[PDB]
């Protein structure tokens, strides 16, 4: 199943994302705090998962321990707006497949699913 | 033996980054074709080796490959002064413990190969 998680205090960001992704058949899904995401994480079965890094709750980077955790099979990405290359390498040996700036489109964005799954398997 | 091989075409940098790494006890080497650092690299044994994207023969990132192939237990890291993101990914999952632009300092620049072994162990 195509089911991902696109965990983002901005409603705004992932219902646009959210579009792309139920598009393509995919099950988009939105979440404003990580503890939340951890619950359902761990209560159902997720190919690869999506989780920026401007959280409230706390970094993205950081919560991949928790995902490698519960879910090493597991692929999640991080993306940020505010960028920087040392956390992303950091982000990348974590558990993030891809890193991708704040802005990005359909292109890219729907070129890291699909490479998502293609490469867990 | 805290061996390490500094491949770029800029004798300039090299020859900076070349003398904090012998005052760290280490063996920095100059390089400005891949091909050249390919022959010793077969004929030596190397723990750690830099290798930036810049390159007159080829780019760095692809040049992994080759590494990965006759040297999977070996870690390089890759550089470039042009900066991007999505290269910086590609480049982490080829064979780049680390990605540092082009401008460095000491200070991030030792940490990078201290922590290259340290990892490699």
């Amino acid at each position: 199943m195509k089911r991902v998680l696109v965990v983002d205090d901005e409603e705004s960001i992932t219902s646009s994302l959210s579009a792309i992704l139920e598009e393509e058949g995919y099950h988009p899904d939105t979440a404003k705090t990580l503890r939340e995401a951890e619950k359902k994480i761990k209560e159902l079965f997720f190919p690869v998962i999506v989780l920026d890094v401007w959280m409230p709750d706390g970094d993205g980077v950081n919560f991949i321990d928790f995902i490698k955790e519960n879910s090493p099979d597991s692929v999640v990405i991080v993306i940020t707006g505010h960028g920087s290359v040392d956390t992303a390498v950091k982000a990348i040996k974590k558990g993030a497949y891809e890193f991708l700036e704040k802005p990005f489109s359909v292109e890219r964005f729907l070129l890291t699913i699909k490479h998502a799954f293609e490469e867990y398997s």
